[PDB]
């Protein structure tokens, strides 16, 4: 069944919905960013799925509101058809049994009420009466049962996706969030930031290896002045020339070096960012998949609790004036029957609400 820790799920997920930013600048300051340039991430369309769970959460109060006062109201009209047909079965009892067996239903009702005047009209009167009453009141908790278990399944189906009673299809918050999240891996750095700071660290050796032989070469290119004059022209042409090769390639690796570290500075900002808002959807889904739990025990609950009121009123149905009082009072347990099962579950409602409420004070 649907438990405190389910209720409590419920707020706990309304409270991070109603809590999330809606206007533009704030979930720009929010995301860290104006803008992402990864499709579905923009600062645009996360605003525009945080107004679709802001409102959801706004509507929860109206949902939890119908659900404890139908359980409320549940409770005692189950507590009153039960304990008024209990009354009823015994009034009919107290007839003898040989008179029950042949007497029908509608000799101690309408067969009284054709005539001319008595006690036994005004009560059998008062029986038709209340049979038609208890007819109308199970009519009318079947209605409204069936409104709040609505109400449940639409709060469902916005959360999961799917089509709301009002025939309108919607995609589903906790899939869009998951949705979201998948683009936001899908859009990962990290293995590109590795390969670029592998690249920087080798280039960077690289740039040190030919300083060194920069070093190396025009110290080489000295070496004609053992001969003296024309053997250091020859020495210094060759080395010189080896040097300044190592010079020039040096000084296009410092131009890719310094653009590759501005680069992978980029991309390292990009996947912060990323990581950020994925720990923040990772929260809101957790919330909102602990919520979708709890809104099937509800709805679960909601239209189990119908089919138990449709069980009864199909049974309030078949009684009519051609049953005989034996078949009647055994027709008349079937109405009630149902009931018990209504207030029972009704009752561990509101019950679990009393707990859920206390909840706070026991963790503080």
């Amino acid at each position: 069944i649907f438990t405190k820790e389910d209720l409590i799920n419920l707020k706990l997920y309304v409270r991070k919905g109603l809590s999330l930013p809606t206007r533009q600048d704030e979930v720009e300051a929010y995301l860290g960013y104006k803008k992402i340039d990864v499709a579905g991430l923009e600062p645009k369309d996360i605003k525009l799925l945080f107004d679709e769970i802001h409102n959801h959460a706004l509507n929860w109060n109206d949902v939890e509101q119908a659900v404890l006062q139908q359980s409320l109201d549940l409770d005692i009209a189950a507590k009153n058809i039960i304990s008024t047909g209990n009354e009823i079965i015994n009034l009919i009892n107290q007839m003898p049994i040989t008179l029950r067996v042949k007497t029908l239903l509608g000799d101690i009702t309408d067969k009284q009420l054709e005539n001319i005047t008595s006690a036994d009209h005004e009560v059998a009167s008062a029986l038709k009466d209340i049979l038609d009453d208890m007819k109308g009141d199970i009519n009318r908790h079947q209605t409204t049962t069936e409104n709040v278990r609505k109400k449940v399944s639409d709060y469902r189906i916005t959360l999961t996706g799917g089509e709301l009673s009002s025939g309108d299809k919607v995609n589903g918050l906790e899939p869009q969030v998951k949705t979201k999240y998948d683009l936001m891996e899908k859009s990962n750095m990290r293995k590109s930031i590795k390969e670029l700071d592998e690249k920087i660290k080798e280039k960077r050796q690289r740039i040190e290896q030919l300083k060194k032989d920069y070093d190396k070469f025009v110290g080489l290119s000295f070496t004609g002045a053992i001969g003296g004059i024309i053997a250091m022209a020859i020495t210094g042409g060759i080395f010189g020339a080896k040097a300044e090769n190592a010079r020039k390639e040096k000084n296009a690796l410092i131009s890719e070096v310094a653009e590759l570290e501005s680069k992978v500075s980029s991309q390292r900002a990009l996947q912060t960012a990323l990581e950020a808002l994925s720990l923040s959807f990772s929260d809101i889904g957790i919330r909102m998949v602990d919520a979708e739990s709890a809104l099937n025990h509800l709805d679960f609950m909601w239209l189990s609790v119908l089919n138990q009121i449709t069980e009864s009123q199909i049974q309030f149905a078949m009684i009519n004036n051609a049953l005989r009082l034996t078949s009647f009072v055994n027709k008349f347990q079937q109405v009630i029957t149902p009931w018990q099962s209504v207030g029972d579950s009704a009752r561990q409602l509101v019950d679990i609400f009393d707990e859920a409420i206390k909840e706070y004070k026991k963790v503080y």
